[PDB]
């Protein structure tokens, strides 16, 4: 018949979730036959190896992606109209953050998540192990991201980024600590867009005389597009075994829910509110079309960052998704979604403005008004260089914490709930980028 | 007359086995008057160092050569034809590989290595002084070469290979190990091999798109060639001081042979049976030509390999004398000899396969028939990713012995003689491919 | 009038002279109130920043600039004219190092910064803190050197250099040392002003087949020329942070001058002699030219090496400026400047000199004549590879009082005055090849 037709042209919508299911399924059924235990950990890094091939493959794909799509993307157009389509690029992110995190606020404070409960039961989260974190201060922290900005040596950029640590040396008289930077490991994504950008005005500057560089790192990005278009078919293997792994390593009975699933239930929904229902609506606002038609063809990517949990390591499975399942311009959509891959964690912006009351829900807390213009400014300044290290939404929550003077004295009971939430954090994080490549399609026809 | 018709025309065959047999002769020299201790360690570096600068300035070549000419190579021909091309490439190095290590097995056997002499005085070989090895466990190490290929980030894929290693931290009541991976470092040369020649094919799949840019690394491949021409001349000069460098360094009287010698003409005979009496066989039954007339012209790698005992630092020089010394083509010569120097340690093979038995035929040991064929398919499956540590017969020989059960107690029995028959080993190593690379000449022409 | 005609055609000579002093004014205005102790290390790092942003955002240029310009530089003219304008380039810098160095010999000789003062007062100076430096020794550090040189891994080579330590491992009965080398952080300049000079006679070496790739190599070196026309401009800002931020650390008063303020005063003026009445004098003699009008075009990246404290850091500041302000070919001086910014480091040798001398014209020490020569020949020759280090006055000074057996007992005296006198180094550092740029345009018009 014709859902045989609907069903082959549509092969990459039906086996990914098809396979997000069977990791749900295939994860609770060994935890069912004994678990983690049953199998031990000798035959435990075989099982989720062939998950986490897929996340290791995918990206050494975005070192000769980003670094090479925004050269040939932002060469192409006038940098009086760059700066045209930049000013209204960097708005579009600010607000959106603004108006999902503020979202956060409201949804978690008329819902009280500190509930008579086993969530009020935090006296198994303090267990006196890993207080001392190392939480670095919150005037180093924005000093960081600005000098990870501009790196110090551009082949240096590519593996291992700038962060900054405390030295207690100071033993004049006066214990106090000193600032050291050591530039440990991962990779420096912010630190290379804006030198590719910088780079690329500079061809545009030069008349015809780079008119070959500009059809160099053309050519040497399109052949990797073609590279990703294998990696696709690879995607619902791996996904397969992304859920399936991590559904044995965590002992995801009694804890997941019944002990704070009142704050799970909470940040879900508001990942559910806010670009399901949100993000659609500005985008009606100023197109008249259907979002869901748009939603529809990227869905791949957005399963994609279900099994990851990575919001890079979706990019160039979205870059392909968007310039082939939906109309957008080939120039347009590669320089937009590299640059609004790192800027505009949102999803991380609603997880952690949301723990920040949370935590304060309990223990008696008196944010009334002034501390709640201060926890939502510092939550949508902090997510910007999140991009690298896995428990970046744990890690900078001290630093919202510190600025806002609440107790950090259970931040550990936000921990280990973090594979799932974070999980539907990178789901709404490159969710929100792919909603705008297609509203700047919009006016750029005039 | 007319010899010195062809001592003129054959200089480099000349200028370097005079220079091999220089460096025994120079290194006899000084070690009887004296030796090291004559010199001491202040004078010592100084005199090994221009040897030791040929293989550091050897090295840098095989980043811009092996990433850049299986790109150039594997991008002209279609891909059918290439699988066509691995499928008898690959399989060729199997069967070599099986048949060198089985060789090693039945000399090794009918030869009886464990003999009452010294080789059974091994009370001096225990030491207690470097017993507790790390000595990864035998499933770890095929998982970690699976990881190896498609490396994490591509830039870290050129100097930094990954490993594994094992951490105590679980004292939750039972004292087990778990692995962690850091990264060591040395050249990931198989991580690299598989990503030029799956990005070689990319282009191809690309129709006159991708004009410019296979046109790019055909070209930067062609001066590297160059290069390589000028390093060619050096080489006389720096096995002299390789060759001479390592005999003033280990006590060569005494231990080399009256010790354990039996076993070093055993698994020299191993190298010697092999490659030139039963590869040329195999290459005289495809091609009945004269396989020696192929042999002569490749002599200057081959002693290059005993000079450096280095697998790898030997690929520049094979890939010229084979392309110009005779006749072959370039495009299927600058292809398989890559990925033929990383996959084929057949003479690692023959001396892992035969220091098993001859641990074993010593301490009395019962392999009769399901050892042999466990000893005999690990070798030749774990000699696959050994390219980069320089010891690595020694590290590899011991995941051999833990799947087949034997005793340990004395691995630097074999250590401390492997400065001359590991030297033996990249010697069989980089002439097996290169035969194979003759071999696919044959009917590439139908 | 006309003296805004000058003003606005001359901005960058007065935008950034205006800005040296004014880092002196504004930090010693920031001492007179309170000083480092007034602010405390919260506020202190965010003082010191804007100036440190510009020392970090502008070493990220030379990687695609010193690798690129040579292989553009370095191809167009023919091989057997390079060796001869390297024959002649080579000379130069060894001739002014000599003359430099000497120079600082007999202003030093007669001078005695050794006085009757404050200077003979070291016993604060020795302290007992951090005597057992490693101080490698003086055979290994030119055996290093000749290592750096030719580096291992060509991606290797663009963040870490190659460096030697020293283990104690020998207990077998001798308590001697071992050396070892690690591969410490630091951009190796030398390693890759070899390879792209080796490189670029390839291609030329090479017909009309490498034709496109010199193309691409000189178009890429074009965009990077462009993109430090805007680093320009924010030079004026950071220099003033600079200066203002090192006047805050470290205690200015009363050990600036009247403690050893001689010493301070014999190194300046040898900077002053040298370079401003010497190195013009070499210039006139061979063109009969007004070197002070070639000299005034240049100021910008003279006072941006007082700014940055760095010789490598001012290479593309100079590239421009010599190119732009006064008449030079672009091949011919976009090739003598990298290779003449790592080799010809003569205020160091001008401050290592004197320096050896100043801790031996106190304690009484005997070198007439023999030791002259020596303590001469070596900082001459150590002062090749000193590029990556920040404080490698300090650290190469050790050796040259290892080989002339002086008492090292009070290195720390030289140290903590280096911020000022080392910071007048790379003025003149970086002021010899830029003369000897345009001496080498009078004899290219024949
Ligand atoms: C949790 O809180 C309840 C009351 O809300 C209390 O009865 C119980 O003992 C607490 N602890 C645990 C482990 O359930
Ligand atoms: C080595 O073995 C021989 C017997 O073959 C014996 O005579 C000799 O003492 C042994 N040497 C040592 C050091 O044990
Ligand atoms: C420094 O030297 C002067 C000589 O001019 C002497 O008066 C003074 O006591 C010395 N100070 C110290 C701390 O040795």
């Amino acid at each position: 018949d014709q859902v045989r037709r609907c069903l082959r042209a549509n092969l990459l919508v039906l086996l990914t979730v098809v396979a997000v299911v069977a990791g749900v399924a295939l994860g609770l059924g060994v935890s069912g036959a004994g678990g983690a235990l049953a199998l031990g950990p000798e035959r435990l890094s075989a099982f989720v190896f062939p998950g986490e091939l897929l996340l290791r493959l995918l990206r050494m794909i975005i070192l000769p992606l980003v670094v090479c799509s925004l050269i040939g993307g932002a060469a192409s157009l006038d940098p009086g109209a760059l700066g045209r389509l930049g000013a209204w690029a960097l708005l579009f992110f600010l607000v959106t953050t603004l108006l999902a995190s503020a979202l956060g606020v409201g949804l978690a404070l008329a819902l009280q998540p500190g509930a008579a409960s086993a969530a009020i039961n935090a006296s198994v989260g303090a267990a006196g192990s890993a207080e001392n974190a190392p939480s670095k201060e919150v005037l180093d922290s924005f000093l960081d991201l600005a000098r990870n900005i501009f790196p110090s040596n551009l082949v240096s950029a590519a593996f291992r980024s700038y962060s900054t640590t405390y030295e207690e040396r100071n033993i004049t008289g006066t214990r106090v600590k000193v600032p050291v930077g050591q530039e440990v490991e991962g990779m420096n994504i912010l630190g290379l867009v804006v030198f590719a950008i910088v780079f690329g005005v500079a061809l545009r500057k030069l008349g015809p005389e780079g008119e070959l560089l500009i059809r160099f790192f053309n050519s040497f990005n399109e052949a990797t597009m073609v590279l990703v278009s294998w990696i696709m078919w690879y995607a619902p293997v791996g996904i397969m075994f992304l859920v399936a792994g991590k559904i044995v390593e965590m002992e995801d009975v009694g804890l997941l829910f019944a002990r704070l699933g009142k704050y799970i239930l909470c940040c879900l929904l508001g990942h559910a509110i806010h670009g399901l229902l949100v993000l659609p609506l500005i985008y009606f606002l100023f197109t008249r079309k259907n979002p869901y038609r748009f939603l529809w063809g990227i869905v791949t990517p957005l399963a994609t960052a279900f099994g990851t949990s990575s919001s890079s390591a979706t990019l160039p499975l979205m870059m392909k998704c968007v310039e082939e399942n939906n109309g957008v311009a080939k120039h347009i959509s590669r320089f937009i979604l590299p640059i609004g891959a790192t800027v505009n964690m949102d999803g991380a912006a609603l997880f952690q403005c949301v723990a920040a009351v949370f935590i304060a829900q309990l223990s008696q807390q008196s944010l009334d008004f002034v501390k709640i213009i201060t926890i939502l400014v510092t939550a949508t300044a902090s997510s910007v260089g999140a991009a690298g290290i896995p428990a970046g939404g744990v890690l900078t929550l001290a630093i919202i914490l510190e600025a806002v003077n609440l107790p950090v004295d259970h931040i550990s009971l936000i921990l280990a709930v973090d594979w799932l939430v974070d999980r539907s954090c990178t789901v709404l994080n490159v969710e929100g980028d792919a909603l705008g490549a297609g509203l700047l399609q919009n006016y750029v026809d005039r």
